[PDB]
């Protein structure tokens, strides 16, 4: 259920901007205030104008789109939305750039707390290069938070190069076990699976070509942090004050943290909570795991 | 049949320049006025001096040649042709540079509406790198428009490295199915096959080495554009005012658009016509496909 | 046995700094005075503040850490340690940078006599790129001097990508024969094996996954130098005045050089001693080899 | 037989410089006057001080060495040799740099007529990268002129990585058929084999490891030029005035050009003679080939 403050931030984008929106919906994590957020694939501007309010004036939203005309349209509405939001200065910059070349875009290393994306981004050929660029621009303790399509089996290249597959936007889908490998080699913590929904294939020829392989739309959090010291298992208590998730914080599909409850967490979950922006939101004292997005999706 | 205005632009290059022309003939698309056109392999200057007239003074022609002496000769004749054409300032720039390194040449991203080439360019070892540079320098809705040699079968490397093959300028030829793969991975729309002529092999040793493989000279349009929104199937009417193609526009080997006729077109053809410079030339309302250049050439 | 001057340099780092130390211990070569030393993975600052004293004010220590907060903490204590050491100006610089990109860090080519590392560095995926950057920043005759984990057999990628393996910090371990290959292709002399200790595997799933493969922690010196001329076999005499190794210099596991003794050495060892900073420490006149770290550790 | 002017240029290097020479001997092409010559692996300076005289003051010698101390020694003697040679200013520059990174060395594209090397250069792991840098810094019509070790058979990787092989400086040797492949892909004309001498192996273990494979030391000219137009087969007459090769010019092992004789040459040889600096030395009118260095060496 879309928390109210997000619903209302949506209602407050200029209707022209919202009219021009191509996408799958906001894929957006929790606790956004004061953050620097990079929006991969900013399009005509809607998500960034949502985030502008959600991070407030101490925060910043950078949007990057490969289409100069989109960037021009988005920038048309900067002053409108900065006025409507009562902001003395703009907290949103739009860049024309290619997402696998964030450096050429001008985005510095460790400059953003969070990276989110429009689902058009799942239609690169090269996912690894995107993850490397996201990792480079992410601050310590920041997260890549994003939805994409994965496959149940490792498809042969000849099937991934197939015109039918690319016709259904299932081009570039990773075998799901591949995501963790990429994170391991790039420097991310293991992917936190949050949610997963099976994709039904209406296409008859595609039904033939893929075989027993299935497809899933799934959301993962990828955290960037460093091991400054030994970590023990820890207990955490959610203090209950993240906007729109006061009562409980569904962090991933293994951990829902209900306000005030004492939860024991593994070394990595604890490192993530300690090193991220969530640390302000938990009391952390020292002293059945789903990963497979198809089992997750099957169990609804 | 060479449209008159092209014939006459040819007649108007300084006879010295035209004398020094090594090539296969003008491979040149329609509707050139006001465009920025990059000529890969400008040689001594003829094609660029043709294009200078065809785009007019609001337009620009950049030529790039790997041979400094060619560039010097071409530039010798800038003022001659700018006078003859009645242009206030020059609309052509000549660059000494290698075509797989257009960045080092100084050509910016999204700076040219069209990229064409001299057939010497089909004699790179690395076609993909050339296509990546053409994609990068091309504006949104622009086209790479070019002729090259393709093969009917995937030749082994031991045959593509053969000195006989390279002796007939058939070195670097792609297996024709490869072109679409490269476009898919680089960011181009699917190649529009325009025309195709089988190459006869007079060489007896080559007859031996290639076997049942055949070779074709074929022209493709590769468009660069982005998916800002859903596209439906559309109808288009050609308004009939492209210089030299008033009565009808042969866009590719699947679509000839006769003036005033209502043609239903697929989602991609419509995206190309909507996003390119051809949009000015069509009324577009929302409402048997040859790809194989050897089938195309056989049917003449 | 830790030479006294190192022990005392350790005792003289601010207790806060030393408190924050994650690592395997100082892996540090001999004859450090006046040198420029790069510390890969400087952490919160301890090793660099040790080296600051060991190289003295004519020398320099650069530390590089991928974690900006570590760099900030380390730099908090620059003035404390420069005062305590009686140094007119600082001889340590701390950089926030990633070790496989020393160029972007700002470290010039041939700017450092020695490169050492924290064992967290053995947890890169890409060892070769690290070695290329160490070769580039190293002066002629300088050394990469470092400890890491190697394997007795070439593990498949199936197994190196395994979450158990990476869980024990044995991710990224090279098959030991690979080290010399990398040095050959990068420009290093052959690795000098110094010491080696077998790693015991307490993990029961890992016991199953690796099979008959074993793991070793081993220290190698990799020297960078160029062949300006023919080299003969040579004799060398250690003059006996390297701080903390007066009596004898254990150079590697094939050569311990006792003060005053005349030792015949091969062309390669002689080139290294001639072209390095050890040349000041030997008289060099022109006239059974262990390489395998598992044989070394077994003995 | 070493032409006198080379012998005398050697005698005129400061004996200190000549004392410090590690190498295989001058590998140096003909007609050097006024040229820009890059010396890969300049060492302590001897070859460059030879070339300084051979090109004269209108020419230039750049030497590049990976060892800063060598560069310092070489530069110690600049003024000595510039005085002795009666030159108004220095015509040699010494650079500390790595030969596979001539760009970082500061050597511009198309800046040198000729590239020669010290045989230590044959001890890179990466020959192709060296050839790419030599192609890039070479002017149109210039030549890479160099001696190296090649093998009669394609050795497996495990044997090329062998510490015995690398112990005899036979590390990095190419299979001889590989040289032409690299030239084809880089942009060089086919290698001109000039001379070849078999290497005898007096190592017992190496005798075991390589098997039936043999090794040869061989000299090739690699020319860089572009195809500005059709080339016919041609006749050439050597005008007989190249210093030290007045009576005849042994160009390669297929062509010795005796003064005044009329020789018919193939399209490629003619392009090379037309586009190089040798053109001044021939009258060129438009009107049994050894390649295998082991057959060449066997026939002495």
């Amino acid at each position: 259920p879309v928390p109210k403050h997000i619903r209302e931030a949506l209602q407050n984008v200029h209707e022209e901007v919202a009219l021009r929106y191509y996408g799958c919906g906001l894929v957006i994590p929790e606790h956004l205030e004061n953050c620097w957020i990079l929006d991969l694939g900013s399009g005509s501007g809607r998500d960034c104008y949502v985030l502008s309010q959600l991070v407030g004036e101490k925060g910043h939203v950078t949007g990057i789109d490969m289409t100069k005309g989109q960037v021009e349209v988005a920038e048309k509405y900067l002053d409108y939305h900065m006025e409507k939001y009562g902001f003395q200065a703009s907290n949103v910059t739009f860049i024309h750039g290619y997402i696998e070349k964030l450096g050429e875009a001008g985005i510095k290393n460790e400059s953003h707390d969070i990276v989110v994306s429009n689902c058009v981004i799942n239609l690169v050929p090269d996912k690894q290069q995107v993850l490397q660029e996201a990792y480079r621009v992410l601050k310590h303790g920041g997260e890549l938070y994003f939805s994409d399509v994965y496959t149940s089996l490792e498809l042969p290249e000849e099937i991934r190069t197939h015109k039918v597959l690319w016709g259904e936007c299932l081009g570039g889908a990773l075998y799901w076990k591949e995501l963790a490998v990429l994170a391991q080699k790039i420097g991310f913590c293991p992917p936190r699976l949050v949610t997963a929904n099976l994709i039904t294939i209406q296409n008859k020829e595609l039904e033939r070509v893929i075989g027993d392989c299935r497809f899933v739309s799934a959301t993962f959090r990828l955290f960037k942090h460093s091991k400054t010291g030994p970590t023990k298992r820890c207990q955490v208590i959610y203090n209950g004050g993240i906007t729109g998730h006061e009562k409980e914080l569904m962090f991933d599909a293994n951990f829902t943290f209900k306000e005030g409850e004492i939860v024991e967490v593994d070394e990595e979950t604890a490192a993530i909570l300690k090193n991220s922006r969530f640390a302000q939101d938990f009391l952390i004292r020292p002293i059945d795991i789903i990963t497979d997005p198809f089992k997750l999706a099957e169990e609804s």
